């Protein structure tokens, strides 16, 4: 029999580690020459594999490279401005690659390029809440300062953005042994840890969903008009450069002024980590120098799409989407899931060739840039954006299928609750000490839901990866999944060698999953979910679950503004519309559901489908959220505070947010008012697209 | 047998008579109760003649009324500021009506509140060349001074945002013989001609589709949170009055200063038309005031929604929808309309007692507020917004069936133009001379099109109707017809009695059409058009004819460039993407046309019908025109000009625009080609929607 379990039963681990092995050999930089030839081999093989057929799609778009004859370093200089330390100008190489050409070195891409020099201030995550204890408690004033921020927490663009308005005139990012270096195992190549001359990379723009920076709205195609670089979207407008924490040492040794206001502003190393401004007294005259000559450039990327036709539903799409650009290696990210996504192609076109198809056409994409701001899947998103808003049933994402070996992380649409739930339920556990138990019996295990007992956790779509133009511009019910860690705390910060030299084929094989059996666990969930979501006559979407979300969304963002409760009664802010939509979302979701369950007519089913599939869609609100016009869904955006997270009614929450700072209140709440009656219409529209349709 | 012959005979001349007597006894002013109560009759009526469920749906907007106690008039007044001369408080009501309570008096809706007094300048129709005329080339400045402008050639908004523009403190609007008064003919009760005591009431404002001024965006539903007055969309800033010929010449016959420009400035009235400013040597000290005491006050509105539910495709809405609200008896304008719809669905409800059903769902709808900017039908699409981009088939207008008695008058998508050209093909000509005859060959004798021999002429859609939010800010295929004038100059200044107290029921049945055949031949085109669009398996649209349409625009468009050939070389200016992107659409409709032609299989009919319903909704670009975000359509917009007329790739048009006054050329031009990359890729996506899904 062609059913799910034959698709699951011919994924092997082994193809899976030869894949990655493959793929990791040298560097795979986003518009560079090497990265254009996996492109092509992908697509030879996707053809190879039988999909029906498979193009390359390019565009031109800006990308961010160092400067080969002068490169980028900070320095602490004299008074006579003699450079007296210098941070390093690459990592040094691992074992048997110190010999691999076109290793780009640490740079935060799109930096603009400067030599600002003056006094550090140490400013912690350069979170919005550090920034509100400097300014506001510690009375320091960043101005013309260059600030030093330790990496982890929240996405670096939002770092940049947060010094940027507080004044600095440059940003040092580092990466603190607290976050980076898990006690008791070793730094690679002996472990899994960064070494001291280890450093992360990663872009530092505020795109907010735009896409290329050059054609907002557009596709990079060869006849696009671009805006001028005074006029691009997310630059930042100060140099900024990562080091490791070798090099921060150097940097942070010295530092004087205020002490830290607490311990959750001291790292690992031993410093003090005073906040600053400046050196302590002997040191007083001595300065830091960034030296930054990176170059924007408009270069061409290729994202490889592939596609298998569906035998009723052609016009129907599922989408497994995930890049293949890389900063160096790219042993994890993305490597990790891109050869997942080849073995998931490799066995759907074994069922192709013995004469099966899917019910629903499948898409395959391969995204270029996506370490560049999501600029593959983005572009590509916005030249067929037309047909994926009629016609896109659904996007999973397939960026690294590991970030760790203890159990599943998943983040999704309500909308598949009950399609993971159910999946995992039948998959079976890879874990030790669960042998013979399925994956859902091993997560919930390990990763309880903190709402209901025998449920795992399921997080809240953020940012920070190629699903955010389908599912927050484009309002396609979106799901991802992989494999992590246990590290609470770390939950936004990476695995300690994220985006490093030292993220190759061997720290995976070695020290991840030498028996590539977390990789298999991960293709069963991609591969199965995409399998259901292609196959199953009726779309596997719970309608019923996106009620229950709504309602604990709405009581989270009415606890917020109960915190105020004279200017809610001075204001009349009520929520009462909200609590009624969601009321009327959950009647006539169970209503639906009644319906779906009690009806040979196939017009009715694809009516009903068409309900299923159009109902994230009634999500998006075409005017988008304030200021971030390519954040059209009113239930979910990207946290303002960190693109990682997701946040819910994030229009309301922005409105709330730090309302207590606002010199005009009446507006000020006026404004949550107006963002209360857009969450509740938008609630009360989407219930309505579930009613009898006449 | 229920088929479109048994629906086209049902209808009956008598009825749409009995009911156009029956909607026009009384006034029917937005907001008012007496237009309340005949929603709720014509509720109780639909649901009589057989519909499945008949809704009203209501919403608080704002609109605008004088004040009964405090009225509206200018004045000329002396040195001395005695007013030497009032304009009249009221029209004198028709024979027999001079009795009738609650006739609103001539006003310009949405007018503020003002007593400006000063100097008159006469700026013929107000038009954007009118004020060049006087600006550039007479040097006359318009700053502080009261403007004077007939009606006529472009929507009253238009005028009044251009006199704003020019510092104009206030404008007087007034109807000249020139554009209202046919030669030859007696003016009302013993003909269809104006009075100088006759005047046409009608909004001024400026919304570009937003619907109400307080409520962008979102239906102005219970819990909406409203703008303030300040923000308010569209709203002009200087008082606004309209009089009728014989006031005008008491203002008009004492004006001094420099000579019309030329005839084409000089109306039908016997006095000079000097431009001014002010009067002549004698009264040069007399000046002019207006007295305007209108309040803007947020009031009630409601639509009557009429469902015929759909056996087959229930989720796909063909709208018929047309306004109920009237200035005063709306003899002409809307009741001419709307007892054509009332007939339609009587038609229609008979066939559905009789067992039979449409194969999609067809809505009916008596909007409301039409009058004060569109806003019931605005209203209701922002509600509903996600059902009609997702259902909505086609929308076709219902506003006045006829104009005149001359001949047929059709704007539509050209998706529809093989629809019209073959129902009118299959219907009886009603005019003397052409008995046996069908539409088809009269309205194509009478009315030739410009481009090809043998075929009748139809016109883009404009606006100033309800339309405006299905096709230019949703994207729905949509239509209109009814019967008009011979009278090519007056295409768009209306019929003499237009907006006027002597728009009756007498008008109609006396002077326009005594047997109501032309009604009943203007039920037949739009009721049959609205079948077929419901009952036809493959929805009745040729992608082929916007093939044809788009080349021509495109060749319109670059004409327009090439007046400026040396900016083109310098700037590098190509129109090639978007010829490119024609030749495409048009390859690609020639294939999709074969293969409609060429397939029992009803997903493959459905999928095809999905790419017919959305190619029309292709066109639109959800970041909308610049400055006009509810002007969406990429292939047409109102003119920024004149609100009545459509243009093609208006986002280049007005891009070219008067270019060669722009002051930074290079930035105008950059603007140019922005616009070309829009059009080229809105063209190209919607062609590809006419692809092979997969
Ligand atoms: C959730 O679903 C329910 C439907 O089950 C839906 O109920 C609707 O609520 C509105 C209130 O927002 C009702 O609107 C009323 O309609 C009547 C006419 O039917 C009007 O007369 C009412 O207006 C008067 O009273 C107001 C309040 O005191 C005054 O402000 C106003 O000036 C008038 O005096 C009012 O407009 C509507 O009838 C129901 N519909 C039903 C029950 O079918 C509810 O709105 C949905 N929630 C959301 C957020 O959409
Ligand atoms: C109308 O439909 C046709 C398809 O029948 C479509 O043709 C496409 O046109 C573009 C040009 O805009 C072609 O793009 C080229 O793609 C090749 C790779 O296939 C590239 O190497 C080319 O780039 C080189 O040359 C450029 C021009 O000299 C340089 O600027 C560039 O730096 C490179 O040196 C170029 O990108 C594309 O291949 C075809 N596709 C086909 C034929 O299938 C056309 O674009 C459609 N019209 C619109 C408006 O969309
Ligand atoms: O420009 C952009 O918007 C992003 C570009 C680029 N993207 C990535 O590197 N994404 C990979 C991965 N990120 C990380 O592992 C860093 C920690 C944050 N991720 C999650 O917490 C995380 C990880 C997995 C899951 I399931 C949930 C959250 C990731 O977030 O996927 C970057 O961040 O520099
Ligand atoms: O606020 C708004 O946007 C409009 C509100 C209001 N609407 C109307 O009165 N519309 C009725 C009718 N208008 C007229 O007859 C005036 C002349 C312009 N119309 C056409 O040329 C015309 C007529 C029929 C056809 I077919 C094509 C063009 C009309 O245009 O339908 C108004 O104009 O004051
Ligand atoms: C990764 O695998 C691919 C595909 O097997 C290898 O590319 C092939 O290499 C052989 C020998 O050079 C060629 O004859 C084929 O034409 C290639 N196939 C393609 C490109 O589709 C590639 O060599 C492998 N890379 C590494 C680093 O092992
Ligand atoms: C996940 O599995 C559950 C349990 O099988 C499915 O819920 C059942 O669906 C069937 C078929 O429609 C109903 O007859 C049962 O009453 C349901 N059982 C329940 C709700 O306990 C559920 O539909 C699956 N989720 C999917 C497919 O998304
Ligand atoms: C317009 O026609 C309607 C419907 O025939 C008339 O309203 C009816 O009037 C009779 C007598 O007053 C009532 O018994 C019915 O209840 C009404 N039917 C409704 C409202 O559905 C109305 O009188 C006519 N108006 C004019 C001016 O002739
Ligand atoms: C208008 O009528 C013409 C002439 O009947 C229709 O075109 C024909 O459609 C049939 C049925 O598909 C084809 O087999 C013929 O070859 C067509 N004749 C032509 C193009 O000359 C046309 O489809 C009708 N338009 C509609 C229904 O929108
Ligand atoms: C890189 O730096 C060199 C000098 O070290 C300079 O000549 C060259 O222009 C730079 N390349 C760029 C800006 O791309
Ligand atoms: C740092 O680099 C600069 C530039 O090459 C050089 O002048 C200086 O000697 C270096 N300082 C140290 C301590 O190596
Ligand atoms: C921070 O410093 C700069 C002066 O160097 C000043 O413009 C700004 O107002 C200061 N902010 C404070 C003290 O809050
Ligand atoms: C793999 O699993 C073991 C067992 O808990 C753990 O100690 C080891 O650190 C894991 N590897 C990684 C990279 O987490
Ligand atoms: C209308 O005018 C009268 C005075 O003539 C005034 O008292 C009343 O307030 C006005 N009504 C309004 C502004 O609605
Ligand atoms: C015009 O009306 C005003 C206000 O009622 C009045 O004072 C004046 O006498 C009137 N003038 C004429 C000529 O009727
Ligand atoms: C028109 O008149 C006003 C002064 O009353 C002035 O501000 C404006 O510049 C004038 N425009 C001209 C003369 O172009
Ligand atoms: C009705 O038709 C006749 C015949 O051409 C014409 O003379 C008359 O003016 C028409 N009525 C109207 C209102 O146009
Ligand atoms: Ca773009
Ligand atoms: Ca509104
Ligand atoms: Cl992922
Ligand atoms: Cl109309
Ligand atoms: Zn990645
Ligand atoms: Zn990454
Ligand atoms: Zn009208
Ligand atoms: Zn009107």
């Amino acid at each position: 029999k062609h059913n799910m379990k034959a698709f699951l039963d011919e994924l092997k681990a082994e193809n899976i580690k030869k894949f990655l092995y493959n793929f990791t050999q040298i560097p795979h930089l986003a518009g560079t020459e090497q990265n254009f030839q996996l492109a092509k081999q992908i697509q030879s093989q996707w053809k190879e594999f039988g999909l029906d057929s498979v193009e390359l799609a390019h565009y031109d778009v800006l990308l961010s490279y160092p400067n080969k004859t002068h490169p980028n370093y900070i320095s602490i200089i004299n008074e006579d401005g003699n450079e007296i330390f210098n941070t390093s100008l690459f990592e040094p190489p691992p074992p048997g690659y110190e010999n691999v050409s076109d290793i780009v070195p640490p740079f935060s891409a799109f930096s603009p390029q400067g030599m600002p020099e003056g006094d550090l201030v140490y400013v912690n995550y350069a979170r919005t809440e550090d920034f509100f204890k400097l300014e506001r408690d510690m009375k320091i004033n960043c101005s013309g300062k260059i600030v030093i921020a330790r990496y982890g927490k929240v996405f670096r663009g939002n770092k940049v953005k947060n010094a940027q308005l507080a004044g600095a005139k440059g940003v040092i990012l580092y990466s603190d042994p607290a976050d980076y270096f898990a006690p008791g195992v070793k730094s690679y190549p002996d472990g899994w840890n960064l070494p001291g001359g280890g450093v992360q990379r990663g872009n530092i723009l505020n795109l907010n969903g735009a896409g290329d920076p050059l054609t907002p709205g557009y596709p990079a195609n060869e006849y696009a008009y671009r805006r001028g670089i005074a006029e691009a979207v997310g630059l930042p407008s100060i140099p900024v450069h990562p080091i490791g924490y070798y090099d921060a040492q150097k940097l942070l040794e010295k530092m004087g002024g205020s002490a830290p206001p607490d311990s959750s502003w001291r790292g690992s190393l031993k410093v003090p980590y005073n906040v600053g401004p400046g050196f302590t007294g002997n040191f007083s005259t001595q300065k830091v120098k960034m030296h930054i000559h990176s170059t924007n450039e408009v270069t061409r990327i290729y994202n490889v799409i592939g596609t298998l036709r569906g035998a009723v539903e052609p016009d129907r799409y599922v989408i497994l989407g995930g890049h293949r650009d890389s900063w160096v290696f790219g042993g994890i990210d993305p490597q990790s899931g891109a050869a997942v996504v080849h073995e998931i192609v490799r066995s759907f076109g074994t069922l192709k060739k013995e004469g099966w198809r899917p019910r629903r056409t499948i898409l395959f994409a391969s995204w270029d840039a996506e370490e560049f701001g999501l600029l593959g899947s983005t572009e590509w998103a916005e030249e067929n954006s037309r047909l994926l808003q009629e016609r896109g049933v659904a996007y999973i994402n397939a960026d690294s299928s590991i970030e760790g070996n203890y159990t599943l992380r998943v983040d999704c649409t309500p909308l598949m609750y009950s399609l993971v739930h159910n999946l995992t339920k039948e998959l079976k556990s890879p874990d030790e000490g669960f042998e013979g138990k399925s994956l859902y019996e091993s997560w919930t295990k390990k990763s309880p839901s903190p709402e209901f007992s025998g449920m795992p956790r399921i997080s809240k779509l953020g940012s920070g990866n190629d699903f955010e133009v389908f599912f927050q511009r484009l309002g396609i019910a979106s799901g991802r999944a992989r494999y992590t860690k246990n590290w609470e705390t770390n939950k936004f910060s990476g695995y300690p060698l994220y985006h490093s030299v030292y993220e190759t084929y061997e720290l995976v094989e070695k020290f991840y999953d030498p028996m590539f059996k977390y990789h298999l666990t991960v293709a069963q969930v991609r591969g199965g979910m995409v399998f259901e979501l292609a196959n199953s006559i009726v779309l596997p979407f719970d309608c019923r679950d996106y009620a229950v979300v709504l309602r604990k969304y709405a009581d989270k963002i009415y606890s917020i503004s109960m915190k105020h409760p004279q200017e809610m009664k001075t204001y009349s802010v009520s929520f009462d519309s909200l609590f009624s939509a969601v009321k009327n979302f959950t009647e006539i979701a169970s209503k639906f559901s009644e319906r779906l369950q009690d009806f040979s007519n196939p017009i009715v089913l694809r009516m009903m489908n068409d309900q299923l599939m159009f109902l994230e869609r009634a999500f998006i609100d075409p005017l988008g959220l304030p200021d971030r016009p390519f954040y059209r869904h009113v239930i979910y955006a990207p946290s303002s505070h960190n693109k990682y997270a997701g946040e819910s009614f994030p229009g309301i929450y922005d409105a709330l947010f730090d309302i207590e700072s606002k010199v005009d209140p009446s507006k000020a709440w006026g404004e949550v008012k107006r963002q209360i009656y857009v969450a509740a219409f938008t609630v009360q529209a989407a219930a309505e697209t579930l009613s009898e349709v006449a």
